[PDB]
């Protein structure tokens, strides 16, 4: 069978190489892949609504096996660290979310160890001095996802699935899409992962997709020549500080109700230099390299948006906001089982599209 | 009579420039001219400031500069048919505490006497000069007949300029000075030699370390290193040039007529190092959002920095070194965009007549 997936960030790749994995026939139609929130994106991977939860650890679980199978296809590297994730906190209010935070997931199997004020200072020594304890997460890490969607896009090609890089322009009535360019592409079943861009699809039904409503995140990157921050780390007063290999180093994010609009502003870099700085005081001289901004795929009540809609053949995989790299993995594992099988597993019976 | 200029900022540009309209024939030595501290400049054009409260010759020279913008543009818009971006719409000074509202009743009693017109404003004012501005603006100074420049699109003309002239552009550095010949000259790192009856030296904040400078011939011109960021707008969001002073600390703020909006500077020692940083963006993005909150929606274009060409005194450094033939033209650290007409109109005349008209005696190389 041939599954045509509409829309080629994070959520599609994976997805279509799952669907590969599977031994079924794969198109993918976009005409920039992993252009939009998943070439911004962070990449954390933090282990953090009890169904979402349980869709996070799962997809936790499977990150591991999911980025050994992924560099076995595609010869290359995703750039999965798991050095483990350091939860810092700097005031009253943030250290009390960590306790939150630790009783949380106690119960559901997540080593979480505390830190006291001094041992986080230990275990990363550019953290400011008004830092007031933390958590670690020693078998949690982060993604670099772009790597990721690279290898993703060289497993996809390796097992003969189809690149289209163009606009679908129309959804048809076996279903498909018209492209920009007058061609057409059916199969026997349809996927839309277009991100904030799903709903607008022309010639969906009314009511078949929900709005993806896009959320605003501007997000930067700083470099030195060697690593500044040992690991992962979330400061919280949240920022996201993302470590590469190389040097580089993520600070996200702003989440701002911007629609459609991608403009790093005075006002987002401020933001995000503010709160680094704060916690970083260290990183004054860092070299600021990168700006930018990208939309999160969002949904009416905020939880993903996974299975098969009113019309035949025609599923949906989005609406993951806030950490869609996290989700990846068992979103593809998910959409994999759905599209061979005809039912839904039980971690995603939660977010189906007829919920609304 | 021939001229070797090395080094193509807006120092020597202007002052090559000047020296082929007194019919003088001219060659300029740059890898990439207008690159680097005249790149990033901001082109605020301001009278005076704190800073030459005691410094009667650099005032002199700067209110002379002043004096010739106008005419210097207008002579170099027309030779070179293109606009070199200067804006006469005045220049708002406004204050923001207690501490910077007396500094401006300073100011406008040491502007008084040099015939500056500057108009006092209160908060009232101020606001309807210019909305954007935060509401906790305490007063001002209007200085209607000032105004900037965009160094990019000066740059830009005086090389249109040059070219139209018949003036050389060699584009290789200059990797030493060829000395104890009848007449100077330079090497080039191509192997070729470029000497000529005059050369003079403006290569920024590189000047000094030409390899080939007889010793205490040049004095030191240590970098000071400035970043320096902007922001846009479709429409203008800011009506003119304006210095917003607050907490002690300055911010010059200058609209071009695209949209574009110049925020400027961080003042720093760091050698040769132009790393735009994470601190210094937050410093200048800090300032801008005290003064103007609406500058939160407007987009960050651009990020850059570098180098001020100093001295060990903090002033120019103009005419004759001790070796005969070789003049310099640089020193000019966080005002050579400003200095820049004044300076080649006096080296124009050095070159011309051997003499050093008595506005530049005071910076003369052999002072050190
Ligand atoms: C600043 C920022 C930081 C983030 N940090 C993290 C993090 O640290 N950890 C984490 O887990 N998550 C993070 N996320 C979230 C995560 O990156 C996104 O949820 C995820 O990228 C969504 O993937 P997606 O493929 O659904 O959408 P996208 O990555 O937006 O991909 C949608 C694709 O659809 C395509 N498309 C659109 N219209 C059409 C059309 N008509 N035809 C064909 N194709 C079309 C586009 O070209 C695009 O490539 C972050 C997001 C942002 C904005
Ligand atoms: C952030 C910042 C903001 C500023 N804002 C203002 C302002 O608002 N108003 C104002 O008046 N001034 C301002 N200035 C000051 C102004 O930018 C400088 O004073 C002026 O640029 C000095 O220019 P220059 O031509 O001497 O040197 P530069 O512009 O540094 O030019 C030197 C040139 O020499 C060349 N060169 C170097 N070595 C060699 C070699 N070996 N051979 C050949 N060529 C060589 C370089 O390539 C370069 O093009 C600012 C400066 C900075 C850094």
């Amino acid at each position: 069978m041939h599954v045509v997936v509409v829309g080629g960030g994070v959520i599609g790749l994976s997805v279509a190489w799952q669907a590969l994995e599977r031994g079924l026939r794969v198109t993918v139609v976009d005409p920039e892949p992993a252009s939009k929130a998943s070439h911004v994106s962070a990449g954390m991977l933090p282990a953090a609504q009890e169904d979402l939860l349980r869709l996070c650890l799962a997809s936790r679980e499977r990150y591991p096996s999911f980025v050994k199978e992924l560099e076995a296809v595609s010869g290359t590297s995703a750039g999965y660290r798991r050095d483990g994730v350091l939860d810092a906190a700097f005031d009253d209010e943030s250290l009390a979310a960590l306790d939150g935070l630790r009783n949380f997931l106690a119960p559901l199997g997540v080593a979480v160890a505390p830190l006291n004020a001094r041992r986080c200072r230990e275990h990363e020594p550019m953290l400011a001095e008004s830092v007031r304890g933390g958590l670690l997460g020693p078998d949690d890490g982060a993604v670099n996802p772009r790597e990721l969607t690279a290898a993703l896009l060289a497993a996809i090609d390796v097992r003969g699935g189809t690149l289209i890089r163009r606009r679908a322009t129309e959804f048809l009535a076996t279903p498909g899409v018209l492209l920009e360019n007058g061609c057409a592409v059916h199969g026997d079943r349809v996927v839309l992962s277009a991100g904030c861009w799903t709903h607008r699809l022309a010639g969906l039904p009314a009511g078949a997709v929900p709005e993806i409503a896009p959320a605003k995140g501007q997000i930067l990157r700083l470099r030195s020549a060697a690593p500044f921050l040992r690991r992962a780390t979330r400061a919280v007063t949240g920022v996201y500080l993302v470590p590469r290999t190389d040097g580089e180093l993520v600070v996200g994010a702003t989440y701002e109700e911007r629609d459609y609009d991608t403009t790093v502003t005075a006002g987002g870099v401020a933001e995000l230099l503010g709160k680094v700085l704060a916690v970083l005081p260290g990183a004054a001289e860092l070299e600021l390299a990168e700006t930018a901004a990208g939309l999160r795929p969002g949904s009416p009540d905020g939880l993903p948006v996974l299975g098969w809609t009113a019309v035949p053949n025609l599923l949906v995989a989005t609406g993951h906001s806030r950490i869609g790299v996290q989700l990846a993995p068992i979103t593809a594992d998910v959409m994999g089982e759905m599209l061979v099988t005809g039912r839904t597993p039980e971690v995603a019976k939660a977010f189906a599209v007829d919920r609304f």
